[PDB]
DNA sequence: CCGACGGCGCATCAGC
DNA sequence: GCTGATGCGC
DNA sequence: GTCGG
């Protein structure tokens, strides 16, 4: 918050670059931006102090110019007064429905929430289940709320078989208060980057938590990556709890470091860390840690035994996971 | 200048 | 049916 | 939109 307007605007900007012009990389440019003034230990004053910063260049520098003067941006003014670019915002925020999705539901006429519930019939599985708790999913979870689920989360799969490991990840294993979801690592010592010798892991775990009526429906599932939904019991008379996002990813026992440095984050924090390996000469993903041969091509997995070791391999100190949100 | 920008799971679909 | 490209998401 | 070779 200590320049809240200024990152406000830029994940504004991000956005828009995002759902509307369909331009990644400058999603991107502005999230990076956002992220590192937003650890700026100072009230920015100027877009020459903040183009100091990496990831801040000439046109940013400019905007923040622009912000601090006038405590707004024009570009955005007119961005917001577009009907189009307003609908394409808005459908873009339904779970399911990405930038391309929503521009042809425009084209279509469908663009409010009305125009979404009359029309369920033109919506895939994903986007019907995003609709329907379109509310329930922007809501943010307390941590007290993230503690009582991952109680449930660890006991059920503990029944499944003693041998799972479930670790909650995301922003909550960063620490934070409050959480946009719940992200879950789960390994169990049949399944290894050697062999799967026992199939439908994720399955059973899965099923579980349906028949606890923990896990309410599903926008996807696979063999290695469950995304769906989950809701906190409530008492007699008591009002319920929002239906949650929940995601469970299933990954090699052996290969646990790359996967819980992988699903802790931040996503910023990731892309980073991996664009930093990759200039040092090495390439990592949720399973391993490779060089980067002459050719250009990623060699054999080195060996990893804590997420330090992997940190280490890059020539970056230590960062505990409270501080690696970006 | 201008190529690169992290890496990958699951759903859906065109082409064969 | 498979496979590879695209969308959407983590 | 920003960066580095
Ligand atoms: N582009 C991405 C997205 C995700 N992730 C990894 C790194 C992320 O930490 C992790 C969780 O994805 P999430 O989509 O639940 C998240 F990011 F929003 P979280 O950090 O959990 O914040 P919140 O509390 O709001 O959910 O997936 C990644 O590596 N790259
Ligand atoms: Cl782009
Ligand atoms: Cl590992
Ligand atoms: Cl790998
Ligand atoms: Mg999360
Ligand atoms: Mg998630
Ligand atoms: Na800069
Ligand atoms: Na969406």
């Amino acid at each position: 918050t200590l320049n809240g307007g200024i990152t406000d605007m830029l994940t504004e900007l991000a956005n828009f670059e995002k759902n509307v012009s369909q331009a990644i990389h400058k999603y991107n440019a502005y999230r990076k931006a956002a992220s590192v003034i937003a650890k700026y230990p100072h009230k920015i004053k100027s877009g020459a102090e903040a183009k100091k910063l990496p990831g801040v260049g000439t046109k940013i520098a400019e905007k923040i110019d622009e912000f601090l003067a006038t405590g707004k941006l024009r570009k955005l003014e007119k961005i917001r007064q577009d009907d189009t670019s307003s609908s394409i915002n808005f459908l873009t925020r339904v779970s399911g429905i990405g930038p391309s999705a929503a521009r042809k539901f425009v084209d279509e006429g469908i663009k409010t929430l009305e125009d979404l519930r009359k029309n369920e019939d033109k919506l895939n599985h994903h986007q019907r289940i995003g609709l329907k708790y379109f509310g329930d999913f922007e809501k943010r979870i307390p941590r007290e709320e993230m503690l009582q689920m991952q109680d449930i989360v660890l006991n059920e799969v503990k029944k499944v078989d003693s041998e799972y490991i479930a670790t909650v990840c995301g922003s909550f294993r960063r620490g934070a208060e409050s959480s946009g979801d719940m992200d879950v690592l789960l390994t169990h010592p049949s399944f290894t980057s050697e062999s799967t010798k026992q199939p439908k892991l994720l399955h059973q775990v899965v099923e579980q938590l349906q028949k606890v009526h923990f896990i309410t429906d599903t926008l996807s599932k696979g063999e290695t990556k469950f995304m769906g939904v989950c809701q906190l019991p409530s008492k007699n008379d008591e009002k319920e709890y929002p239906h949650r996002r929940i995601d469970i990813r299933l990954i090699p026992k052996d290969q646990y470091y790359c996967g819980v440095l992988y699903f802790t984050g931040s996503d910023i924090f990731n892309k980073n860390m991996r664009a930093h390996a990759l200039e040092k000469g090495f390439t990592i993903n949720e399973y391993t840690i490779r060089p980067l041969g002459v050719t250009g091509v990623a060699g054999e997995p080195l060996p990893v035994d804590s997420e330090k070791d992997i940190f280490d391999y890059i020539q970056w100190k230590y960062r505990e996971p409270k501080d690696r949100s970006e």
